[PDB]
């Protein structure tokens, strides 16, 4: 039968969404993270603009010494 998406936090796995506690998808995983949710707690500014926001795990992978 049909069957689409799923789209709900990873932290309370809850799809409610309403700033400041806005809810912000991952570019890279895709999962979701609210803003009290993700540590550090995400910023607005992020969300406001139309920019890619990655996860804190993707994030702190931005800068490897390898
Ligand atoms: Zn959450
Ligand atoms: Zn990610």
């Amino acid at each position: 039968g049909s069957s689409g998406s799923s789209g709900v936090c990873t932290i309370c796995q809850e799809e409610y969404s309403e700033a400041p506690n806005e809810m912000v998808i991952c570019d890279k995983c895709g999962q979701g993270y609210h803003q009290l949710c993700h540590t550090p707690h995400i910023d607005s500014s992020v969300i406001d603009s139309d920019e890619k926001w990655l996860c804190r795990q993707c994030v702190f992978a931005t800068t490897t010494k390898r």
